């Protein structure tokens, strides 16, 4: 396997905008077909890229800040990863960019149906723009955009289609939080790479049944690799002194539990939808597809150190020691540029519940799904097909509870676009008699969120066997949306439906 930390982390380099004035910003991304190194010890790999960057540009915008973006489809006319035609004349290569956490206009919102391929030639169904607009009236907060176009995300993303984008808000910049060359993005994705540098992509399940077409989607996908930034097992050198760190997981499938191997603690100081409104000390933490971790590490204490971001939560298997146990590695040896003027309060922000709100919906839904005939697993939304009249509908600024039944053998990683929402609590139930009869009868107490899930959340673990609760005020944009698992390949066979959030 490739030797562990002999790359520098890449920093992505914040995107400059093409035209800005009091009024407005404005942003060209280009998607490329581009070759990069992604270790020492390799050859150059062929990608896609934002920008032909991997990841693409980190863009960093203040709240309200006016901001349009024109996202354009510049790849080649064929895919260099397997698509299968069967979980589905229109082009092989379709794109389109959500904005993750973004609140935006539904056009803007990069529906999977409003592709676009090669210079906007044929576009999808719901395609109305070409340069989106972002009126980032929101929390500040870690957001990340990526590929979303129909039944290709896990590929397009797979590819290299994935970036961070920051909102800073003016009035939290008196909390002294780290900044500026202490707030480093670390984007996340495991990737199995060939040894002529090319990434691999399975086209098939293990030893396949004769049924199953050729390629064929998997329902998992479990990378060999542990990238940070475009880089495998890279190092970073740190000064010692406190560091944000955004923490996003950009993989298909992986979950990941992370510490440090030093036994140092993270404080964890925002989550997906904005700071919390306490910061909480860690030893270690779950981040689920999507998820994102604001977090600060103090390196004062730890001068000299070479400290290892370990992992210990299993992909299709248990950890192994030399491999996908590791993420990155600190190493605290770089000299101080300045004097570390920067806190870690514990006071941060509102919390949640201060806003109460009249509970107009209880919305019941269940993680299930079907087998296709060809034997595959079909993953469903309460047994419905995207393609089916759509069922979730909230009413605009109206707040709705979701109750989400998991009765299957995994955690599903449920996300909404537009809101950001609270976590109420979890429940045990009895699978075999919910499957059996369809009652839900509880084997133990409703447990509250923990203090890292008493903020907001736009992307959350439903655990197997449990009753999730969750509560989301719907706005301040009607119009046509999606909710989805947000692991890919779940996602693209067909764990996803459309939300159209109604006016009067
Ligand atoms: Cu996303
Ligand atoms: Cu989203
Ligand atoms: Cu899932
Ligand atoms: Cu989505």
């Amino acid at each position: 396997t490739l030797e562990k930390f002999v790359d520098a982390l890449p920093i992505p380099d914040t995107l400059k905008p093409v035209q800005q004035s009091k009024e407005k910003t404005y942003y060209e991304v280009t998607m490329e077909e581009c070759t990069h190194q992604l270790h020492r010890d390799l050859p150059p790999t062929r990608l896609w890229g934002y920008n032909g960057l991997f990841p693409g540009p980190t863009i960093e915008v203040k709240r309200n800040e006016n901001v349009y973006v024109k996202w354009m489809n510049n790849l080649p006319s064929t895919h260099f990863l397997p698509i299968d035609h069967t979980i589905h004349e229109e082009p092989e290569v379709k794109t389109v960019v959500h904005l993750h956490g973004g609140v935006t206009p539904d056009d803007s919102d990069g529906y999977p149906e409003a592709w676009f391929s090669k210079d906007f030639e044929q576009t999808g169904p719901y395609f109305k723009r070409e340069v989106y607009h972002y009126p980032n009236q929101q929390r500040g907060a870690i957001l990340w955009y990526h590929d979303h176009a129909m039944a290709l995300t896990r590929l397009n993303v797979y590819a290299g289609l994935v970036g961070a984008y920051i909102i800073h808000d003016p009035k939290e910049k008196r909390l002294k939080l780290p900044s500026d060359e202490y707030d480093v993005p670390l984007l996340i994705t495991d990737r199995t790479i060939n040894e002529d540098g090319s990434l691999f992509y399975p086209s098939a399940p293990e030893n396949p049944s004769p049924s199953l077409p050729n390629p064929s989607i998997v329902p998992a996908f479990c990378g060999e690799t542990i990238l940070v930034n475009g880089k495998v097992w890279p190092y970073l050198e740190v000064e010692p002194r406190k560091y944000r760190f955004r923490v996003i997981n950009a993989s298909n499938t992986r979950t990941y539990n992370l510490s440090l191997d030093n036994g140092g603690d993270f404080i964890q100081i925002g989550s997906d939808g904005g700071l919390l409104p306490r910061s909480v000390k860690l030893n270690s933490f779950s981040l689920a597809p999507a998820e994102r971790y604001d977090i600060i590490i103090d390196f004062t204490a730890y001068e000299g150190e070479s400290i290892i971001l370990a992992n210990s939560a299993g992909c299709g298997g248990d950890v192994n020691p030399e491999t996908d146990a590791n993420i990155m590695q600190f190493r605290v040896t770089k000299p101080l540029a300045q004097k570390d003027e920067s806190r870690k309060p514990k006071y941060l922000a509102s919390y949640p519940s201060v806003q109460h709100e009249r509970i107009q919906n209880i919305r019941t839904l269940k993680l299930a799904g079907t087998q296709d005939e060809y034997g595959r697993p079909v993953l469903l939304l309460n047994n419905k097909r995207w393609h089916d009249p759509v069922t979730e509908t909230p009413k605009v600024g109206t707040t709705e509870i979701w109750s989400i039944i998991n009765p299957t053998r995994g955690t599903h990683p449920i996300h909404l676009h537009l809101v950001s929402f609270r976590v109420l609590d979890r429940r045990p139930f009895d699978i075999a008699r919910y499957q059996e009869s369809g009652e839900l009868s509880y084997t133990g107490p409703a447990v509250p969120p923990p203090p890292s899930e008493k903020g907001w959340k736009d992307t959350i673990q439903a655990h197997a066997g449990e009753v999730l609760r969750i509560a989301a005020t719907f706005g301040p944009y009607s119009g046509r949306y999606v909710w989805h698992c947000h692991i890919l390949e779940h996602e693209d066979y067909d764990m996803m439906r459309p939300m159209d959030i109604t006016d009067p």
